[PDB]
């Protein structure tokens, strides 16, 4: 299956189940979860979706703008 992790920049990516420490070709290294892995995506499509949420998404405090509004 597919797995999700987080880069040092606070980023996130997807790979095959078993990646303990990935690497960014841009010039860095991606450290997966502490235990097993973050975001366990079975579907390739769900993988990209899980990573997006795992990304630097400022979604959580729904007080300013409404979800059904702009953001």
């Amino acid at each position: 299956m597919y797995i999700i992790f987080r880069c040092d920049c606070g980023r996130a990516l997807y790979s095959r189940e078993g990646a303990k420490t990935r690497k960014c070709v841009c010039g860095r290294t991606v450290n997966v979860k502490d235990r097993r892995i973050f975001g366990r995506a079975d579907d390739f499509e769900e993988a990209s979706e899980l990573v997006r949420k795992l990304q630097e998404e400022k979604y959580g405090s729904c007080h300013f703008t409404n979800p059904s509004k702009r953001e």
